[PDB]
This record gives structure tokens, C-alpha cells and sequence, in this order.
């Protein structure tokens, strides 16, 4: 480890997986993926209120600036590696433990299309609404930029809903990454952004179902307040 | 084929990959793709003026009303698959024929990591660029919202911009499944949607270097006009 970011991060685990991230629904994503696999890992907090993801040690190993990102000491060819974006260590952490991802057929490519429905509509979209209804944005005047992104969340949420009539989850009976990726956002749309009755998130019975057996996992338990 | 999309776009070659898009940015990702590739496929033109996107033979095949989505008749055990989502689409076409996406190693991973960069940050973000410059987000009198993803436009911009210093494409020397999924988008941004000055485009020199050479590639050419 002569790298950047293990300068504001050092490893008491320097063998274990590095975890930069902070309780967010893209945080927790790879936090509950960590506890549902049984990966060891070490978890540092990125605070935002100090600005640490912009601090050059955390964009050697996110460039973006956002959490969650990771740094494997032993990844592939027993290399150290960094990855960023919660989507693609998902799919690493799937690949490397052999969980919550079907090695093969179909179902691997089906799994992977609703990751990507996660990855570029429900946690960009949802985003919008907390902007719009938490933060700065709440108080614009014009409220047709919300109007837009809950229309966009009611949308995101139905065709979610009408896909999970009569499955356990995403993937039908199989508790997947797909999972793991959207039920920490839909929690959060109705939590802290307080948009649940705004997108009218009981009218999408299948979703809360889904996400009530989400969030009594033992290991999602865990991993919603990481680190 | 007793399947629902069908019934409105007939197989003239029942043996190929049949495409159901459009030439938009996520579009083109997949025809450019499979033009890359080499792969044979059959074209099908989505009109959104017909609101051909919300038929239920559509649906059956993207239930999220949006293209690209592909129907393979010769999928993984030589069953059918349909797929919606351009980056699972371009990450199951890359595994089967092998190309455009490295079998393993860290490369694999830092792949799929810069198309969930553009997955969850670049299309969804330009995309709002496009709603308040160029459709009905323009008539909005406060140009707050414009002016925040313009900004977050720019950011994104940037992030590419440093990445690709001294790099041929995104992955360095290999062109991958990464450049194929990002310049169409930014393509779209300086093009159609008339975005270039808005977002100063010429202060990022290395992001038009390789625009640059992405359009001047013949696959490309082809597929971004398709269908
Ligand atoms: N597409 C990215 C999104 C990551 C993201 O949005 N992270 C947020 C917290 S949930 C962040 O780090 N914000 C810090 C910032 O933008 O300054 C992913 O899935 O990892
Ligand atoms: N401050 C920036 C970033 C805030 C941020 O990162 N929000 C996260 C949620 S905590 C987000 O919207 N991520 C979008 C995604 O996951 O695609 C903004 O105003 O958008
Ligand atoms: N995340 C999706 C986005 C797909 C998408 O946004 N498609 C647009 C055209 S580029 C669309 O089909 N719009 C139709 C509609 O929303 O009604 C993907 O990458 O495939
Ligand atoms: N009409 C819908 C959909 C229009 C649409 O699908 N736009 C595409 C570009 S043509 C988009 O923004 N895709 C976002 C992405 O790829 O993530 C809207 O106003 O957002
Ligand atoms: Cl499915
Ligand atoms: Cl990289």
C-alpha cells in the first residue's frame, strides 16, 4: 500500500476489502452486498460535511467524487484493484463469491437488465425527487421540475410493481444483486427524501411487499446503517 | 415464435437478433454494437410518434416502455431471450461473441465500471440537459433546473475529461463496450440537442479527441443512423 487513498483511510484489516462509503441507498447497496455474502471487509465513513469525496485520496480511487467505491487488496491475479460505481462491485462482488448472480443463461442477463433499470432510472430519477422535495430544489417556486421527477418515480415504481405480481422477488423465487440494488433506494424515496405519500407509494402493493421482506433480512439489517 | 412483439414487428430473418430501437443515444449504442461485432441482426424502427412504445407487444419484450430491447432467438440454451436496457444488452452481446469487454481481470471490472458511470450518470444526466433545452423544460421561466444539470453536465464532462488524458479510448489502448455506451451520448448532447456552448464542449479537448475518432470508425458511421 503505498496508495493515495489509504493515506486518509489506513487499513486495520490491509487484507481485508476496503469499503469507502456512508449510509446512503447506493452505500448500502454494497454494504448489505458484503453482509448477505459473508466477504470480510474493512468500512471507512466518506463524510460528506468535510467534504472527504473531494479530497484527492478518495478521487484516486472514485474520480466521480461519489461513494460507494472499493479498493480489494486481493481482487483478480492477486492485484490490489479500485472500482467505483455500486452496479459494477455489485457485479464483481457477484462474480467473486459466486452469490446473488446466476453464473450463466438467462437468468445472469435478465438480473443484469434490472440491475441497469436500477442503475439508470430508479436511483437517478429517485435522486431528483430529494433534490426537489429535501433539498435545495424544495424551494423553487416553479414546482413543475417535481411534478416531473414524482411522475417519473410513480412511473419507475408501476412498472416495478406490475413486475413483481406473484414473485418473491425481482428475479422471481432468487433473492438477487437486482434486489440488493433497488429495494435501499425505494426505502429511501419514502424515508429520508419523505416522498412516500407523494408518489402515492401505497398504491404499489407488490413494491412495499418486496421491501418489507427486504429490510427484515438480518444482513440487510446490518448493512442499512454502514459504516 | 407464438410471442407477443411479433404480431407488429414479423421476423423477415427469424434466425437473427431481432432489434426493436430507435436512433437515439441509447439506441445507436446497440445497433453500433452489433455492427462491431459482427453479429447478424434484424432492425426494427420504434416510432415514438405512434407511440409504438407503449403497445403491449412492446411491453412484453421492455416493460419499461423504453428502447433499445433485443430478442435473441438463439440465446443461452439455445432458448429466445428479450433484454431491455442498452448497457445488460451491450455487457450479454460482448459475452457472446467475446469482444469489446475483457473475460476477466481487473480490466473487466474498471469496463463495467465506466459503463455504469455512463449508465447511471452520463445518459440520465444529459438526458435532462435535453428536456430543458430542447423540449418542453425550455419554456420554463426559472432556469434553475436547466442550469443544474448543465452544471452536472459539465462535472461528468470533466471527470471524462481528465480520465482520458494520454488514453487512446476510456479502457486506455482497447476500445471497449465503454466508448461504445458514452460518445453516442455525447454525441447527442452537442448535436441534437444543441447543447455544445451550453456546456463549453472545447474545454475538453480530450473527450472531443475521442468523439473524434469514435465517429470516423465505419460500424459506427453505420449503426448511428440505424434503424
Ligand atoms: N451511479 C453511482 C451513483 C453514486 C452516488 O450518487 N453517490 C452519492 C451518494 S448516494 C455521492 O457520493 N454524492 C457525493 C457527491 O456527489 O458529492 C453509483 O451507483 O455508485
Ligand atoms: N449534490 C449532488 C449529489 C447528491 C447525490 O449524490 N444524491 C444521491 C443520493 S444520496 C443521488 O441522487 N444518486 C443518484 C443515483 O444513484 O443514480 C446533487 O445535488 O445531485
Ligand atoms: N436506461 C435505459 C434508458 C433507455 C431510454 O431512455 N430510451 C429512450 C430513448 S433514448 C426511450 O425509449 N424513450 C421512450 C419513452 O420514454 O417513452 C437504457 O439504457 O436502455
Ligand atoms: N419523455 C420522457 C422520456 C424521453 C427520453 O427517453 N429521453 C432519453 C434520451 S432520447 C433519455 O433521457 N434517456 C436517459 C438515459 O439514457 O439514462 C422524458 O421526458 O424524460
Ligand atoms: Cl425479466
Ligand atoms: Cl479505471
Amino acid at each position: 500500500s503505498a496508495f493515495a487513498v489509504t493515506q486518509k483511510w489506513p487499513a486495520q484489516f490491509p487484507e481485508w476489502i476496503q469499503l469507502y462509503s456512508l449510509p446512503t441507498p447506493n452505500g448500502v447497496k454494497v454494504s448489505i452486498m458484503l453482509e448477505e455474502i459473508g466477504l470480510p471487509y474493512e468500512a471507512h465513513r466518506v463524510s460528506f460535511e468535510t467534504q472527504d469525496q473531494m479530497t484527492p485520496e478518495f478521487l484516486s480511487v472514485s474520480p466521480n467524487n461519489k461513494i460507494p467505491a472499493i479498493l480489494d487488496p486481493h481482487g483478480p491475479g492477486d492485484q490490489p484493484l479500485a472500482l467505483f460505481e455500486s452496479g459494477a462491485i455489485l457485479i464483481y462482488l457477484a462474480d467473486k463469491s459466486g452469490q446473488l448472480l446466476a453464473q450463466e443463461s438467462a437468468a445472469r442477463y435478465e438480473t443484469i437488465q434490472w440491475l441497469m433499470f436500477q442503475m439508470g432510472g430508479i436511483g437517478p430519477m429517485f435522486g431528483q425527487v430529494g433534490f426537489f422535495n429535501k433539498f435545495a430544489g424544495r424551494e423553487y417556486e416553479d414546482k413543475r421540475p417535481l411534478e416531473r421527477y414524482v411522475n417519473e418515480a410513480k412511473r419507475l415504481l408501476g412498472v416495478l410493481d406490475k413486475h413483481l405480481g406473484g414473485r418473491e422477488w425481482i428475479m422471481g423465487e432468487r433473492y438477487t444483486i437486482a434486489d440488493i440494488a433497488t429495494f435501499p433506494w425505494i426505502r429511501n424515496l419514502i424515508g429520508f427524501y419523505e416522498a412516500g405519500e407523494l408518489v402515492g407509494i401505497d398504491n404499489f402493493p407488490e413494491v412495499k411487499r418486496v421491501l418489507a421482506k427486504f429490510v427484515a433480512r438480518p444482513a440487510v439489517i446490518r448493512g442499512l446503517e454502514i459504516p
